[PDB]
């Protein structure tokens, strides 16, 4: 769907921006600094679920640029393992949110955050 | 969810970027220049549905900036009518996509595009 590689870069960066907001806005809830409303979090995690499927198709052939490392493309199976494992972590977060289980939500939130960081550490330029 | 107004601006602009990609990528399909796969379009319109609910909460009190006009805030009911009507247009597009009805999809796509443009014309700086 991208006319030029720059359009793929713009897309995936914007997807990252929105994920960071929908993930990070739950930090005060996880920490107990903001109240836990199960329905609010369930709805927010649904949005995050949708968003977290979006970046990967915007690292398609010929879309090199931005702060994306070339090893994303030269090690395609490995990058794919990381995005699939991340999306698995999001499924765990969705299950916790859908159950209304705050302890499960805390734990799953931490594992999602670790998955974001692990990919950025390997595949995003500093 | 925004620490500063600049964070709300960044969010709503990124939501616009993603909407433009998920809407605009269907232009060749509507025109018949690309094939129509009902399931592919149904899934894409679902993504667009989710995205098209997102900008409005990022024009909250104190979030003035970017290319957003002040009348967004001073005429709150009117701006709200436009975003609600736009989301209604997206419901029509979803119904067309879910039905697998290409004629309905063409018509609904045009009405969605007109709704994007009408809001930008009134509320986005040139
Ligand atoms: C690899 C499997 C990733 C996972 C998991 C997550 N992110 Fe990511 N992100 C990744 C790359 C390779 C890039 C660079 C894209 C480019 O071309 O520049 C990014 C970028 C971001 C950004 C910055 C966007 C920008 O302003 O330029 C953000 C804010 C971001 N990513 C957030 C984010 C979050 C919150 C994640 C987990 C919920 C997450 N990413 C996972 C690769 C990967
Ligand atoms: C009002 C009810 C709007 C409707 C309907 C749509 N958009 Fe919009 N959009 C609106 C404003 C006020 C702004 C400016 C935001 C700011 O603070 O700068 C925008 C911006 C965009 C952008 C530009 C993002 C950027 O790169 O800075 C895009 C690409 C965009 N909008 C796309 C878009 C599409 C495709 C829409 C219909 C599917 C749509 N917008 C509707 C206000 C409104």
């Amino acid at each position: 769907q991208f006319a030029k590689p720059e359009d793929a870069v713009k897309y995936r960066q914007s997807a990252g921006t929105l994920m960071a907001s929908h993930f990070g806005r739950m930090t005060p809830v996880v920490k107990g600094q903001a109240p836990y409303d199960a329905a609010q979090i369930k709805a927010n995690v649904e949005v995050l679920k949708t968003l977290s499927a979006l970046p990967w198709a915007a690292f398609g052939p010929g879309t090199e640029g931005g702060d994306a490392r070339p090893e994303i493309w030269s090690d395609a199976a490995s990058f794919k393992q990381k995005q699939q494992a991340f999306q698995d972590n999001i499924v765990k977060l969705s299950a916790a949110a859908d159950a209304g289980d705050l302890d499960k939500l805390r734990a799953a939130f931490g594992d999602v955050g670790a998955s974001c960081k692990a990919c950025h550490d390997a595949y995003r330029k500093k």
